[PDB]
Parts: C-alpha cells; sequence; structure tokens
C-alpha cells in the first residue's frame, strides 16, 4: 500500500524523531516526507477514536489537520510490524529555521516579526484543538521558501492539552521553562510561552541566550546583538521566571513589537526571494 504509493527519494535527516525521507506521491507528484519512527523507541503512545494504539504524534496530527497552512499536514500513515511511517506535506523550495537564522545570523526584526507571528497563530491553532507541541524551536519550524510561510513540525514530544500539571516533558532542555528544571513540573501554555521567548530571541540574536541549567533558573537576558527596546521587553516577559508572569497568547500578539506584521508573500518578496 505504501511501497507502491510513494517514490522515496533521499534521507533528509534523521534523531530522536526517526528517520524523514523526501519523496513523491506517485499518483500526482505531489512532493512528501515520509518519516518512519520505530515501535520500541516510543515511549508515548495514544488512541484513535476508534481504538487503534498509535504513536502520539499521529494523534496530534489528526486533531489539528485542517485548511490551516501553519502546522504540517499528515496526509497518510502505516503500521508496519516494527515500525510507523508518516506521509507529511513538503514544501518545495523548503528550509528549516535552524538552518535559516545559521547562514543569515540574527535576523532583521521585520522578519522576525513576520516569522514569530506566524509560529504565534500556528500554536494558537494547536491549542484550539487540543495540542500541546512542547518542544517549539527553529529545528521544529520550516520556511516555504516562495510563499514566506513557515509550518510547525515534529509532534513527537507532544500532548494532549490539558489545565492541570505535566510532570513528563521530553522535549529540547535549553528552550524548557525554569519550573521544569528546578520541580519536573509545568503547565501548557506558560511553558509553551517560555519556548516562544527562547525561539524570538535566537531569531534577533542568532543563538539561544541560555546554554546552562543555571542561566535558566538565574533568567537573566543578554543581548548580544543590537535589538529594538520593544523586543527585548516583549522577549523578558515571555521568559519572566514565575509562570503567572508570563503574557498569553493574545498579549504577546498585542505588544507594540507585533504591530504592522507583513503579510507572509510581503515576507518573501522582501527577504527570500
Ligand atoms: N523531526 C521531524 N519531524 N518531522 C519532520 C518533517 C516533517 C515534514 C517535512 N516536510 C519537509 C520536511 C523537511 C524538508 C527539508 C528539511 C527538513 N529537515 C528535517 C530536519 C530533521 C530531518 C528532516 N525537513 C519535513 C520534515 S522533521
Amino acid at each position: 500500500p505504501l511501497e507502491s504509493q510513494y517514490q522515496v527519494g533521499p534521507l533528509l535527516g534523521s534523531g530522536g524523531f526517526g528517520s524523514v525521507y523526501s519523496g513523491i506521491r506517485v499518483s500526482d507528484n505531489l512532493p512528501v516526507a515520509i518519516k518512519h519512527v520505530e515501535k520500541d523507541r516510543i515511549s508515548d503512545w495514544g488512541e484513535l477514536p476508534n481504538g487503534t494504539r498509535v504513536p502520539m504524534e499521529v494523534v496530534l496530527l489528526k486533531k489539528v489537520s485542517s485548511g490551516f497552512s501553519g502546522v504540517i499536514r499528515l496526509l497518510d500513515w502505516f503500521e508496519r510490524p516494527d515500525s510507523f511511517v508518516l506521509i507529511l506535506e513538503r514544501p518545495e523550495p523548503v528550509q528549516d529555521l535552524f538552518d535559516f537564522i545559521t547562514e543569515r545570523g540574527a535576523l532583521q526584526e521585520e522578519l522576525a516579526r513576520s516569522f514569530f507571528w506566524q509560529v504565534l497563530e500556528a500554536v494558537r491553532h494547536c491549542h484550539n484543538c487540543g495540542v500541546l507541541h512542547r518542544d517549539i524551536k527553529d529545528e521544529n519550524i520550516l520556511i516555504d521558501l516562495n510563499r514566506g510561510e513557515l509550518k510547525l513540525i515534529d509532534f513527537g514530544s507532544g500532548a494532549l492539552l490539558k489545565d492541570t500539571v505535566y510532570t513528563d516533558f521530553d522535549g529540547t532542555r535549553v528552550y524548557s521553562p525554569p519550573e521544569w528544571i528546578r520541580y519536573h513540573r509545568y503547565h501548557g501554555r506558560s511553558a509553551a510561552v517560555w519556548s516562544l521567548g527562547i525561539l524570538l530571541y535566537d531569531m534577533v540574536c542568532g543563538d539561544i541566550p541560555f546554554e546552562h541549567d543555571e542561566e535558566i533558573i538565574r533568567g537573566q537576558v543578554f543581548f548580544r546583538q543590537r535589538v529594538s527596546s520593544e523586543c527585548q521587553h516583549l522577549i523578558r516577559w515571555c521568559l519572566a521566571l514565575r509562570p503567572s508572569d508570563r503574557p498569553t497568547f493574545e498579549e504577546i500578539q498585542n505588544h507594540p513589537w507585533m504591530q504592522d506584521v507583513l503579510l507572509p508573500q510581503e515576507t518573501a518578496e522582501i527577504h527570500l526571494h
């Protein structure tokens, strides 16, 4: 069913998420990505409406699939004896945000604003559909270079959204909030907002602000590049030590630094083409 329906191209990469290949759907030459995960390497399992036992990423990707382009679309999936295989959308040309920032260094604020705004819209969409990503970072964001549209990827560390405390975490440590480091406890929205402050810092400074646990706990933000006061303030707000002092998604998008955002296509014409 899958071996014949998709033509397998080169390996795009591999890691904690499994192995992802470039590929093409034979019926219409639609570009795709083919993601393989071994059953033994999945800790977090979930359950579909009908009760089949699948990797959580499949539950979460199904809950967020719709016309909205901010989250990578799950096109199909398959069970094999020892693995799951996910077929996912692939923009062409595409570049992940980690490589994009590596190549350019610190991004101009106008570009960081457009990118960050699109990440916010996408995270809001996930939260509305009951999904917490738990691994928001540059490596998990793709840029559709022609259209200037960002997409969230890798829901393999995700969870169903809930209002009670989380005591498990399997995302990236340096994007994880101080309450996780000190107490192994966090709540969904406020932890997500912390990762977003790390992401925004990363965009405007060209690197993440904290390496060591002690720096995270201390939460002192030092700017290594010229960054406007408004952007610094928003960043420091997202990285408040107390979870309850962090802004809501709404407060982030109504922040003065976030006004007059470019459209995705305007963003591509000025900054990407
Ligand atoms: N960890 C990951 N989980 N899903 C991934 C994913 C999903 C759908 C995708 N469509 C296109 C890509 C893609 C395109 C170009 C580079 C790229 N790099 C990823 C970085 C880890 C390996 C793949 N991914 C893609 C990646 S990467």
